[PDB]
């Protein structure tokens, strides 16, 4: 029988979406911190669940293990950050990931075009929009306490969607599938991915599993 979901669209708000054009169109050496932006977030929604659970300790009925999971996928060209923190509700995804200002946007589409490296971004608030760096397309799946499990998803152009996920679910979470763009697939490598980790998420304090499919 056929299945009908709700969909709803959504426009970056301008900064935002200048942002995001600048990060796409403009040459940037140093991309590879990209990973380490959605690392330090999945930290941040960790740090979160573990201490609002010292209070709630059935916050942690939708799973107790904290952790991070890199998932390349060579046949589908993506690579997918999941995480165990809070996650994020309906309004966070609408609000934090597109259509409420950002006060540091501004600053830091100037410092860029003074010559400031990439890697300057998380300090600014903004680092998720890193994820365009290297990826077409991004698509964020989570699922918070008390909320179900939502989609939000865009290919930049300045707008993107959110719905009701009806995929696979999450206990509690969120997952980020990156969908790499053709010169970006150095990032679905064991080596290269290990390398970066190393180098830029080396002191997270939280475990993180690097998930290979055999050749
Ligand atoms: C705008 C921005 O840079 C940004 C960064 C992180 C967040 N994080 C969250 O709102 C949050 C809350 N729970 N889980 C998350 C989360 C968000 C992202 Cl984008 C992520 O990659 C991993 C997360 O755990 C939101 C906005």
């Amino acid at each position: 029988p056929m299945e009908e979901e709700e969909v709803e669209t959504f426009a970056f708000q301008a900064e935002i979406a200048q942002l995001m054009s600048l990060i796409i169109n403009t040459f940037y050496s140093n991309k590879e911190i990209f990973l380490r932006e959605l690392i330090s977030n999945s930290s941040d929604a960790l740090d979160k669940i573990r201490y609002e659970s010292l209070t709630d300790p059935s916050k942690l009925d939708s799973g107790k293990e904290l952790h991070i999971n890199l998932i390349p996928n060579k046949q589908d060209r993506t690579l997918t950050i999941v995480d165990t923190g809070i996650g994020m509700t309906k309004a966070d995804l609408i609000n934090n990931l597109g259509t409420i200002a950002k006060s540091g946007t501004k600053a830091f589409m100037e410092a860029l075009q003074a010559g400031a490296d990439i890697s300057m971004i998380g300090q600014f608030g903004v680092g998720f929009y890193s994820a365009y760096l290297v990826a077409e397309k991004v698509t964020v799946i989570t699922k918070h306490n008390d909320d179900e499990q939502y989609a939000w998803e865009s290919s930049a152009g300045g707008s993107f969607t959110v719905r009701t996920d009806t995929g696979e679910p999450m206990g509690r979470g969120t997952k980020v599938i990156l969908h790499l763009k053709e010169d970006q697939t150095e990032y679905l490598e064991e080596r290269r991915i290990k390398e970066i980790v190393k180098k830029h998420s080396q002191f997270i304090g939280y475990p993180i599993t690097l998930f290979v499919e055999k050749e």
